């Protein structure tokens, strides 16, 4: 089997990516953020507090003849943006693009923290990194990834992200005419759940390649690009005006500058960002001052290759029995 579907920016500046997702009979579509930094598929759902919803599409149980309650089984998940949440757990039938899997794992929430709240257009995650993070107890759950791949043609699935565009999530099934020159593949570490590499240096717009070991993990929930504060001063050194604020939390600077590109290595081929996507628009409301795409992972414990990276390939998450990770320019 395969599927085939299309993931859609939050907002102008790409701020999150939100996806269809049909759970339940008859079907309940709601719109998930694909994040392959974590393991739960939770939603909004008809049991979240009802002062914690404010515009998001809710999963009802009650209203799905597939749905069972998972006897005794909680969740309880904190992310890296200090956000969370929690609830209970059913098993239901969960199609994406076409792809369905049935006794899926689906965690309704019970409370949501005030950003999820906040946030009208996502109605809730769904996991793509190793099942050994999912957070449900006392027995924990596989991710949608997980239950559907010995079904899938082939055990992968692909990111394609566009930039201020729709792009495409597919499943089983490598797009041959989605990137330019060949698929190169490079290790992965599941030892902390992630999809986690190691890039072999980077450059900063015309400049010559520095070859240097970067571990990181490669996350569609991530919205940015977070790396070592050496490499990251010397991308913003090469952009005029551009400093550091503490007040803002990261790198800024003025809305009108030429950004250069930034290029990341995987294996010996490279993977050049280009300028225009490390902006992300006025600090607040009618600023000169912009905020940069490419931040210090300092305080962070990892690098994360965010969707500033990830949207300038064809990135294919290969679940073989050893996985790797595959990248093209497109
Ligand atoms: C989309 C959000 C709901 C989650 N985010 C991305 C997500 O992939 C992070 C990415 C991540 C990973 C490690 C450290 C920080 C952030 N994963 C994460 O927090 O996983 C949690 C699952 O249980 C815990 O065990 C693993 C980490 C925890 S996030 O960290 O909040 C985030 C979102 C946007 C940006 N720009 C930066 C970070
Ligand atoms: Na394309």
């Amino acid at each position: 089997s395969t599927g085939s579907a299309t993931t859609t920016p939050i907002d102008s500046l790409d701020d999150a990516y939100i996806t269809p997702v049909q759970i339940g009979t008859p079907a309940q579509t709601l719109n998930l953020d694909f994040d392959t930094g974590s393991s739960d598929l939770w939603v909004f759902s008809s049991e979240t507090t009802a002062s914690e919803v404010d515009g998001q599409t809710i999963y009802t149980p009650s209203k799905s003849t597939t749905a069972k309650l998972l006897s005794g089984a909680t969740w309880s998940i904190s992310y890296g943006d200090g956000s969370s949440s929690s609830g209970d757990v059913y098993t239901d039938t969960v199609s994406v693009g076409g792809l369905t899997v049935t006794g899926q794992a689906v965690e309704s929430a019970k409370k949501v923290s005030s950003s999820f709240t906040e946030d009208s257009t996502i109605d809730g995650l769904l996991g793509l990194a190793f099942s050994t993070l999912n957070t449900v107890s006392p027995t924990q759950q596989k991710t949608f990834f997980d239950n559907a791949k010995a079904s899938l043609d082939s055990p992968v699935f692909t990111a394609d992200l566009g930039y201020h565009a729709p792009g495409t999530y597919n499943f089983g099934f490598i797009d041959t005419t989605a990137y330019t020159g060949s698929i190169t593949y490079t290790a992965v570490s599941t030892k902390q759940g992630f999809w986690e590499w190691t890039s072999t240096g980077y450059a900063v717009g015309s400049g010559t390649f520095k070859s240097t070991s970067i571990d990181g993990i490669a996350d569609t929930g991530t919205t940015l690009l977070y790396l070592p504060a050496t490499v990251v001063s010397a991308y913003w050194a090469q952009v005029s005006g551009a400093k550091s604020s503490s007040s803002v939390g990261g790198y800024v600077f003025p809305c009108s500058a030429t950004l250069p590109s930034f290029t990341f290595g995987v294996g010996s081929a490279r993977i050049v960002i280009p300028g225009d996507y490390i902006d992300f628009g006025p600090i607040s409301t009618g600023s000169s001052s912009c905020f940069g795409g490419i931040q210090s992972s300092a305080g962070i414990g990892i690098n994360i290759f965010g969707d500033v990276a990830l949207k300038a390939a064809f990135v294919v998450f290969n679940g073989a029995t050893t996985p790797t990770l595959g990248f093209a320019s497109k």
